């Protein structure tokens, strides 16, 4: 595949819609047991923070060169303000709906001796009032973007996916979906869906061989008005499923330092590439390289233009 | 003992010096295991908050009728602001030194199914610059109060106890000490110290009988220039140790709903009573009633005038 000009990518606008969350980590050391309970006492020494969820996908799109918008719901609190800060410095254009009764989604980790002890989640269901308000935003935001990326983490911000998809398709805009859950009936209409071997395992069912691979997946592309599926197989690489054939893209880089964030990087690349007017086949390759590279770096890591 | 007029108590000023901390609780429910670690996932549904440490002792003094000042160190953060809020609405006069490099002391509990899972502490050692600044405050605050209460929780805010005590004694002010630790050499000069049966057990050593009780404790009152010791024995009640005799004060109320906060209530009462010009023997009794009553209520609970 031929490289893509820096001016082309700079024109690429991606509308990322889904669930944003703040990844927070508490590194401390335990030396004693609580006087009131048979539980350890973590004396926190350090906190690390990073954008997670749909925010991470939008972050990857920017570094590659393209522009990125982020439609999502955030609470009226400190974590909400932190996401706003992190977004502004990451170059992502925020389009946030505020729900004071909603806690900003947080996945907090508590660690000691380089291992986890407990995970703490702050999250709730966004009100119908807020969901429709954001849907109104989507109508205004849709014509301003080249391609739409649905980032689902099942936190509630993607209740109206079916309608959002149908709108973007009606405008000739492609719809990409990073899924979550065993039920994908909500995702009908999508241009492309991007599951793992495991994400697809517990929905299409357990299977046999690579010829039977097409046998089930092509049926799934029929069950739901879904044009293509990109199956990320780690070791084996990944395979696109068009209606006019297939494509394989195995491993590329040679570092398995950290897997986290690889999936988010993949779908973010395809979106940004498509927005710049790049063929789907070529876009899949660029997502594979981006994937391969970020594995040689810690969690939320990003491939920029020069690395491609 | 004869009751004490509401006007008398209203005149009583108590200077509480020590470690303040925010007691925070996270009530949630766990339903799954973290995908990245063999640890539970707590989805928090509720947070409860209350003043802890020296702040709680100062809170008890106010409700009884007396005035209360609180000299302590607090960080420049959200928890710090919360303590300031809680203090203002609790009627306690704040005298706070701010250390931006110091986290406001927090003891966070994480609960599920009505039981603890983990305890999380945020705390650090106050700088020498901050400690001396607060000591300068103490010099200004000492002449404005009737009696001084040292509330130690070994968080660092009581590094200069020995000097503070010597100053208050030199002004004819009584010094009360709620201790913490096996080493009490810092507490020399004190008018009164208030340990548990357990708090004294691991410092005076294990012992035999009630006559041997005086044998060791009277030696301790000699080792350190300490006039009196108030030994809280729960079931057996409590016993004051003057140089001119002893006194016993057994159980009074008939509810053991919750023990937490009972000790803080005891020493806070003696201080406030002494400040109003009440004999030490009488002050000990009023602390026993206050103790007995608060046991019939949840943790940080307070006896006001009418209950005495
Ligand atoms: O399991 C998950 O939760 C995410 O699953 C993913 C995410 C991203 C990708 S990108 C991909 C194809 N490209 C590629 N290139 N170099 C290295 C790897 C790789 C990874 Cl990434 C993990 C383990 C082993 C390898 Cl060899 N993969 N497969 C996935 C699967
Ligand atoms: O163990 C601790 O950490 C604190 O230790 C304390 C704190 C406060 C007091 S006040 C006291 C004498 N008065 C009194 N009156 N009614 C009930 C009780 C009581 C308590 Cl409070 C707990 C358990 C059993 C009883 Cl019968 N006690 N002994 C202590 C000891
Ligand atoms: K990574
Ligand atoms: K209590």
């Amino acid at each position: 595949v031929v490289p893509v000009p820096r001016e082309q990518l700079a024109r690429s606008r991606v509308l990322v819609v889904g669930d944003v969350m703040l990844d927070r980590y508490w590194f401390g050391n335990v030396d004693r047991i609580s006087p009131e309970a048979p539980v350890p006492v973590v004396h926190v020494q350090r906190q690390e923070e990073r954008l997670g969820g749909a925010a991470n996908v939008a972050r990857n799109a920017v570094t590659l060169g393209g522009q990125a918008g982020l439609l999502c719901v955030v609470g009226c609190d400190e974590p909400g303000e932190r996401i706003v800060e992190l977004l502004g410095s990451s170059g992502v254009t925020p389009h946030l709906e505020r729900d004071p009764a909603l806690p900003t989604t947080i996945k907090l980790r508590v660690l000691a001796r380089q291992q986890q002890l407990l995970r703490v989640d702050f999250e709730a269901m966004p009100t119908h009032e807020v969901l429709l308000a954001g849907l109104a935003r989507f109508d205004v935001l849709l014509p301003q973007h080249d391609v739409v990326l649905m980032s689902d983490y099942a936190k509630g911000g993607l209740t109206h996916v079916t309608t959002m998809i149908e709108k973007a398709r009606a405008a000739g805009k492609a719809v990409l979906v990073d899924p979550k859950g065993d039920d994908w009936a909500r995702y009908r209409g999508a241009s492309l869906i991007t599951p793992n071997r495991a994400e697809l395992r517990e929905v299409v069912g357990q299977w046999k061989s690579e010829d039977d691979l097409r046998a089930r997946v092509a049926n799934l592309r029929a069950e739901l008005d879904i044009d293509a599926l990109l199956l990320t197989r780690s070791e084996e690489g990944m395979t696109l499923f068009s209606a006019g054939g297939e494509l394989h893209a195995p491993a590329l880089a040679r570092e398995v330092f950290d897997v986290s964030g690889a999936g988010d990087t993949v779908i973010a690349t395809v979106a940004t590439m498509l927005g710049a007017g790049v063929p789907l086949v070529d876009a899949v390759v660029l997502a594979n390289r981006a994937a391969g590279i970020v594995v040689g770096k810690l969690g939320t890591a990003t491939v920029d233009y020069d690395e491609l």
